[PDB]
DNA sequence: GAGCGGTGGTTGGT
DNA sequence: ACCCACCACCGCTCA
């Protein structure tokens, strides 16, 4: 659930990950901050097949493109209130990323963070955590349009456009939508009530009322009483139509499950202060971590398995090395050859950028056994967004761009 | 989780 | 008695 929310609030923007990354850069002089819950990885891996630990393996890639987006990435895990999680966590420290255990509901704790601002944004599996707080929310992280290939773009909701749209749908509105509609994921809900009717009630008011509200029988035995009389009449006619047949639990509205939503189980005021000091914190890839790893995991045994954690890592690692940070540069960059904008990152003007993968990585094949090639100390080629560069190698990117304007 | 067509119930009007 | 539009719910499909 919420089923049908998406008729009532929009199916969202559909948004390249590249595009929201650079803007934020742009605008807030920083990498964007994103939590992401670990509950989208679901049934989003377990379609990868062959070799060794095929679920995990596709963790590795995404986390490779999280790099070559250059985001500060949190991963929520859910807490005690075919993938180990100490797989992921181990993986997630190699890549110098973060990983935090929620004390209960990941998506809680996701928007609650967001709330505070150590993140800027969450990616979770559907916007409940617009009800937990949220304000920018992402899911679907995947390929685009009819381009059954890489993932490239998400789903951005707006609590805030949504609240002044067309649905009236705020925190306060949802929230009653599935105490009146969420019979299955909560108790005391109302049998026959679903979205619709929920939906013109969150209009009319009824769940700004009830959210301000002591948790105080008086007076929320009024409300209810308000509420049910407007559903067997429509006197104010907030409905759509009148609903007699409707029949409300006693023991709704469940107070308890509105504490669920409004007071939700997230970590301590002492933890968002730990993690306003740690994250982001100032990690490196581990290379030679990341190297023991794909030998065990993935099988990428010998020269073979070096070469191609070298082949797979370096755009990345070349991107995260510009975000750190007459004068040397080609460290990084080779040169540049050519700029575009291109619809796959809703046009973020890239530049053509070369670079030594083998050099750049830190890893010699040579020191493991042998057994139209990729031959790592060539030079390869990755389009690299022009905003990264200018922060990482900016006089690379100057005397191109003269070069150019001859 | 989210989209889809069928279906069975409700409502308000023929 | 019955139609009709709307709706919530169900199972089924991609995950
Ligand atoms: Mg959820």
């Amino acid at each position: 659930g919420i089923k049908g929310i998406y008729k009532e609030i929009g199916s969202g923007e559909r948004i390249s990950l590249c595009k929201l990354a650079i803007d934020h850069l742009e605008q807030h002089n920083r990498p964007l901050r994103l939590a992401i819950d670990m509950a989208i990885w679901q049934f989003q891996i377990q379609a990868a097949r062959g070799g060794s630990n095929p679920a995990i393996r596709t963790l590795f890639y995404r986390f490779v493109r999280l790099l070559s987006l250059g985001i500060h990435p949190i991963f929520v895990f859910d807490g005690p209130n075919g993938v180990s999680t100490a797989m992921a966590k181990r993986l997630i420290r190699l890549f110098g990323f973060t990983a935090h255990d929620a004390p209960g509901e990941a998506e809680a704790e996701c928007a609650y963070l967001e709330q505070q601002g150590i993140v800027d944004a969450v990616l979770s599996e559907d916007v409940d955590t617009i009800m937990f707080g949220s304000r920018v929310t992402l899911r679907d992280w995947s390929s685009e349009g009819s381009k059954g290939g890489p993932p490239t773009h998400v789903t951005l909701h707006d609590a805030k456009k949504i609240a002044e749209g067309p649905s009236g749908l705020d925190r306060e509105g949802m929230v009653l939508v599935a105490l009146m509609s969420g019979g299955d994921y909560l108790p005391d809900g109302i049998p026959g009530c679903g979205i619709k009717v929920a939906c013109q009630a969150a209009k009319a008011g009824f769940g700004k009322e009830l959210c301000r509200i002591k948790r105080d029988k008086e007076a929320i035995t009024e409300w209810k009483q308000r509420l049910l009389h407007e559903l067997r009449t429509n006197e104010s006619g907030f409905f759509r139509t009148k609903h007699k047949a409707l029949e409300i639990p006693e023991n709704f509205p469940n107070m308890e499950v509105l504490r669920y939503y409004t007071h939700p189980v997230v970590s301590s005021p002492a933890t968002i202060e730990r993690l306003r000091q740690e994250f982001p914190p100032s990690s490196t890839v581990d290379i030679a971590g990341l190297r023991e790893f794909t030998r065990e995991t993935f099988d990428w045994t010998f020269r073979p398995g070096a070469i191609k954690l070298i082949k797979v890592l370096a755009p990345g690692l070349l991107v995260q090395r510009c975000l750190d940070r007459k004068k040397e540069e080609s460290t990084l960059v080779k040169g540049i050859s050519m700029r575009r904008e291109h619809f796959s990152t809703d046009a973020t003007p890239e530049l053509r950028v070369s670079f030594i993968p083998a050099e750049l990585v830190g890893l010699d094949p040579g020191q493991e056994p042998e057994v139209k090639p990729f031959d790592p100390w060539q030079p390869d080629l990755a389009w690299v967004p022009e905003t990264i560069l200018k922060l990482g190698v900016p006089v690379t990117v100057e005397d191109w761009e003269e070069g150019q304007r001859s």
